[PDB]
C-alpha cells in the first residue's frame, strides 16, 4: 500500500486541485507558481509548489496514476528518501526549463512523472537485481503518453525531467 511520500503527494495534489475549483486556477497560481516577478524571487516554496497544481481532471488523474504506480514502486523497493530526491530535483529542473522558454505560468507533476519513468526504466535495464523495472506493457503505455504530449495531441521541460531520472538511475546502477 502506497508509502508516506507517495501518499502525502497525492493528497497534496488533491487538496490543491480542490482549491483551484473553489478559487479559480489564477488565484491559486498567484500563491504557488514559480516566481513570476522579481519581488517574489525569495519565496522559496515556489521553486517546487508549481508541481502541485493541475488544470484539468485528466491532468491530475493520469499524473496521479503514474505517480502512484511508479513513485509507489520506488518508495516501496528503494525507500522514501530516494522518491523525495528524484521528486525535488525533477521538479526544480523541469520548472526551470519550463519558465525559461515559456514563462512562469505552468503546473503539474508531468516533469516528475517523466523522471520516475526514466528512472524505473533505466534502473531495470541496467540492474534487474534492484527488483525494480518498467514492465513491457508499461513501456508501451508510457510511450504512448510521451508521443501524445510530444506532438501535443512543453517538451523541453519533460526532456529535463526525463534526464534527471535517467541520470539518477545511471548513478544508482554503478
Ligand atoms: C504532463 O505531462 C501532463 C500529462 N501527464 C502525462 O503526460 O503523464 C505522463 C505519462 C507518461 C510519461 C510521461 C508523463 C497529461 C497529458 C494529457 C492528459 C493528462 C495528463
Amino acid at each position: 500500500r502506497a508509502g508516506p511520500v507517495t501518499w502525502v503527494m497525492m493528497i497534496a495534489c488533491v487538496v490543491v486541485f480542490i482549491a483551484m475549483q473553489i478559487l479559480g486556477d489564477q488565484e491559486v497560481m498567484l500563491w504557488l507558481a514559480w516566481p513570476f516577478d522579481p519581488t517574489l524571487k525569495f519565496e522559496f516554496w515556489r521553486y517546487f509548489t508549481h508541481a502541485l497544481m493541475h488544470f484539468s481532471l485528466m491532468h491530475i488523474l493520469f499524473n496521479l496514476l503514474w505517480w502512484w504506480y511508479l513513485g509507489g514502486a520506488v518508495e516501496k523497493r528503494l525507500g522514501s528518501g530516494k522518491l523525495i530526491v528524484i521528486t525535488l530535483i525533477s521538479a526544480l529542473l523541469s520548472g526551470y526549463v519550463q519558465q525559461k522558454f515559456s514563462g512562469p505560468w505552468f503546473g503539474g507533476l508531468s516533469g516528475v512523472v517523466y523522471a520516475l519513468m526514466g528512472y524505473v526504466w533505466l534502473r531495470g535495464e541496467r540492474d534487474p537485481q534492484s527488483g525494480i523495472y518498467l514492465q513491457r506493457g508499461l513501456i508501451i503505455f508510457a510511450l504512448i503518453w510521451i508521443v501524445a504530449g510530444w506532438f501535443d495531441l512543453a517538451n523541453g521541460a519533460h526532456i529535463a525531467g526525463l534526464a534527471v531520472g535517467l541520470a539518477m538511475a545511471f548513478v544508482d546502477s554503478l
